[PDB]
């Protein structure tokens, strides 16, 4: 069994800007996800091949978590909030689409995603 490689965290061809949402990203938003209880999980790529799920890159085709996050806004990837926002909407959803209502690992991401769509209630005006 393989995982496929993990998203692109690096490409000098994108065009890159640090923007103050941006910043509020990393320094907010996927903080305070990274210290809850349930984070831990989400911290990198799902490792089906360790967890023995021989479907999941079958079912899951964009796959998406929050280390690779953290590498996209400390490493400046994106160009704009709305390309991580994108990130952390294909992580819970992906959560979604593979597992059962109520499973446990919903559960977590439901509880992270509360907490995400709070802190995106506080996004600042760009500068
Ligand atoms: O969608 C997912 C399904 C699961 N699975 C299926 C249910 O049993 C446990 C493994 O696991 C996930 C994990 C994860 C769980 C336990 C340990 C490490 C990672 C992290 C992110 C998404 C998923």
């Amino acid at each position: 069994s393989m995982n496929p490689p993990p998203p692109e965290t690096s490409n000098p061809n994108k065009p890159k800007r640090q923007t103050n949402q941006l910043q509020y990203l990393l320094r907010v938003v996927l903080k305070t996800l990274w210290k809850h209880q349930f984070a831990w999980p989400f911290q990198q790529p799902v490792d089906a091949v360790k967890l023995n799920l021989p479907d999941y890159y079958k079912i899951i085709k964009t796959p998406m978590d929050m280390g690779t996050i953290k590498k996209r806004l400390e490493n400046n990837y994106y160009w704009n909030a709305q390309e991580c926002i994108q990130d952390f909407n294909t992580m819970f959803t992906n959560c979604y689409i593979y597992n059962k209502p109520g499973d446990d690992i919903v559960l977590m991401a439901e509880a992270l995603e509360k907490l995400f769509l709070q802190k995106i209630n506080e996004l600042p005006t760009e500068e």
